[PDB]
């Protein structure tokens, strides 16, 4: 544990511009860092909301590591560093608490390191456990349940108002960005068709392409309504585009009764007052979506302590993992140190008090190795390494 | 070095009552301290102007050691602790800079420890060097030359005014304490006889006894003067006791001309104005003595840097001494640790792959001992001991 440090700056303590600066431009930054600091390993985790460097073997240069991130970068050591990673992977350090994306981003960080050669066994253990933990926390708790963005909220609302969306048609009117976000969420959920209309046909062709939908004429809005079940209206011009008369006409046009959900994303409003009172029509706003997202976010936050309990349990596990690792690495070294004295010394008894018992010293050597590894175990790691260094320096020279 | 601490309070930072409190009452305090703190050794140096405890092996309990001295006791470690000792023995921490007494007091501290069993090899090395240094500093520099008290100043003045004192007679008139101090210094220097007079005969008998002199009658003052060469006058009553007429009569009485020095210690003055103008008579005061002492003290202070240079040289020497000590103690332990594995393991090869080469392993063991001692050498002492402990724990158990 103690041989790991974490350095970084995040949205928890810095603004969107202090984060940008700190961001590393080069896809190979994790590799450069390893060389420029003689690290055993490193993983670089960077998103719009954090820049964090995990390093193995940094360790008298932790504050320095902090420096090529930012003058207010924090520095975490050992258990705290791993705990922060576990909190990041589990979604606890994200604005959208529990979000799936940050887990994907931790995995990408791990892969980029794997492929650039900046992983060591220790970071493999930590990251592997971090990744499996993020998955478990999201399965065993409710930390990632419930819509916490406008897009996902629109899907919850549509599902509640209309049922299964798979066979529904979405009409998108206008090009406002929040409208594009809502439409993409509906599309990702699964709908049958998307119709796109805009007062400038070319804006429509563009968005339909994005969405995988069909650009339609703005002047045929009545027929569009007649065939649609969810309407996403986000026009830029300040005039309403969905009128009572058009909606009534669209509904009389269709032989089959079914509910229509109209989501008014524009301000001023795209939907004429009174549309909401037409029978089979439901009207909701961008504000209604923000309310849904907020209620769900507030609920996800109440799962944080259950996730934190999972984390402390997992910390104890990885701690023992890392110890077994060091035990394994401690014996192999010591043994190479003691076998080299054994070999050197083997020749010499050969030249005798003249004028295979191979043997006693392979046994005595095994005994010595076990004795020494424990002793280096046995009082710590701040050291362990140098004493492991000392035994090893002394063996090559004095041996 | 690093295994030594010094704790204490001195006149440099505390007043005469903060020192008293801290003082240890029991002649056996140094021994009690050793037990109550599990020390390898300790020397207690205590005088009216300092209470200092030197401890070997205290070392995670240094601040604690500070506590049974005083809440403002300082704590010195390693080199600084030894440097302070060297400064104390050399007279540099004393009000009377360079004074002989503090060196005697350091030696007594060393002897008391020797005799109570609280010395270890390390404190022997340090104290021995401290003692030999105090002697050298006082021989090779002028740090302890020149009178720096009223008593010693009176001897300088008497010697300058009169020459050799060995054949001179001292007359002491009165019992004022500063008069007693002056007389004792003259006596310690070497005079032929001391006459003691007081308006109360019994006060005289008392002081003469102290001084090893003769009590004489106060009313025979003229004859006393006639036979004396130095007069120390320190009467308590406010009347002058040495009068012009008596001095002239005393001088006409004596066949042989020789100078008389009269030291007036009293205030108001014991000596009548005008006595100083009698031919062959010299009169000086307690004030004149303070002037002499001060000039000499100011001169001794200018030798401080030469003494400090001696000290830094000596620190480097003892530092190497203490290192050789630890090397010696480090090999003997390690060897006992490795020979016990050697012995344990020796039996067992005996039981063979059946169904003296004593020998190869005495050689291999010697090799191992040299290798290991260096490694424990090799990265430090904050540790060295525990690693020396670790090797040793691991050997008894795993061996
Ligand atoms: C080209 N570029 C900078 C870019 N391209 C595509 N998507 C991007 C992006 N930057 C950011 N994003 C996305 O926009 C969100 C807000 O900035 C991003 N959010 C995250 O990466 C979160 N997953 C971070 C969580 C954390 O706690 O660190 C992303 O969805
Ligand atoms: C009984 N008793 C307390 C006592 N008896 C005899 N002499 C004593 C004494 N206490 C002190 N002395 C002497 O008086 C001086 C002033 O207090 C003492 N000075 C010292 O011990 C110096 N040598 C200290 C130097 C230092 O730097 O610590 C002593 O001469």
């Amino acid at each position: 544990m103690e041989d790991l440090v974490s350095v970084g700056i995040t949205h928890k303590e810095a603004e969107v511009e202090e984060l940008e600066k700190a961001r590393f431009e080069s896809d190979e930054a994790v590799r450069d860092i390893v060389e420029s600091f003689g690290l055993s390993g490193s993983v670089l985790l960077q998103t719009s909301n954090r820049v964090e460097v995990y390093a193995s073997g940094a360790r008298d240069r932790a504050e320095e590591l902090g420096d090529l991130i930012h003058d207010d970068a924090w520095v975490k050591r050992g258990s705290e560093a791993v705990r922060h990673l576990f909190r990041v992977a589990s979604g606890l350090e994200s604005m959208m608490v529990g979000e799936q994306e940050i887990l994907r981003q931790v995995k990408k960080a791990y892969d980029r390191a794997a492929r650039l050669g900046t992983l060591d066994e220790a970071l493999k253990i930590v990251f592997r456990r971090a990744i499996n933990l993020g998955k478990r926390a999201r399965e065993e708790t409710r930390i990632s349940e419930g819509a916490v963005s406008i897009g996902s909220a629109a899907v919850e609302l549509a599902e509640r108002e209309l049922g299964s969306l798979h066979d529904k048609t979405v009409l998108v009117v206008g090009a406002g960005e929040m409208g594009k976000t809502v439409a993409k969420s509906l599309v990702d959920r699964g709908v049958r068709a998307v119709l796109v209309a805009n007062r400038t046909y070319e804006r429509a062709v563009e968005l339909a392409r994005d969405l995988g939908g069909e650009a339609v004429r703005f002047d045929e809005l009545v027929d569009h309504l007649a065939r649609s079940d969810v309407v996403v209206s986000a026009t830029a011009a300040p005039h309403p585009v969905i009128h009572v008369d058009d909606v009534r006409e669209a509904l009389r046009k269709r032989d089959r009764r079914s509910p229509i959900l109209i989501i008014d994303i524009a301000n001023p409003r795209d939907v004429e007052e009174g549309v909401e009172n037409i029978e089979d029509v439901e009207v909701r706003t961008i504000d209604d979506l923000r309310v849904i997202a907020r209620e769900n976010l507030e609920r996800r936050r109440k799962e944080i302590p259950k996730v934190e309990k999972l984390i402390e349990e997992e910390l104890s596990t990885v701690e023992e993992e890392l110890e077994k690792l060091k035990e394994r690495r401690l014996v192999a070294d010591v043994a190479k140190s003691l076998h080299e004295i054994k070999d050197r010394e083997l020749e010499r008894a050969l030249r005798r008090l003249k004028t295979v018992l191979q043997d006693f010293a392979e046994a005595y050597t095994k005994r010595l190795i076990n004795v020494l590894t424990s002793a280096i175990m046995e009082l710590p790691d701040e050291y362990r390494r140098a004493a492991s260094r000392a035994l090893r320096r002394a063996s090559e020279l004095n041996g």
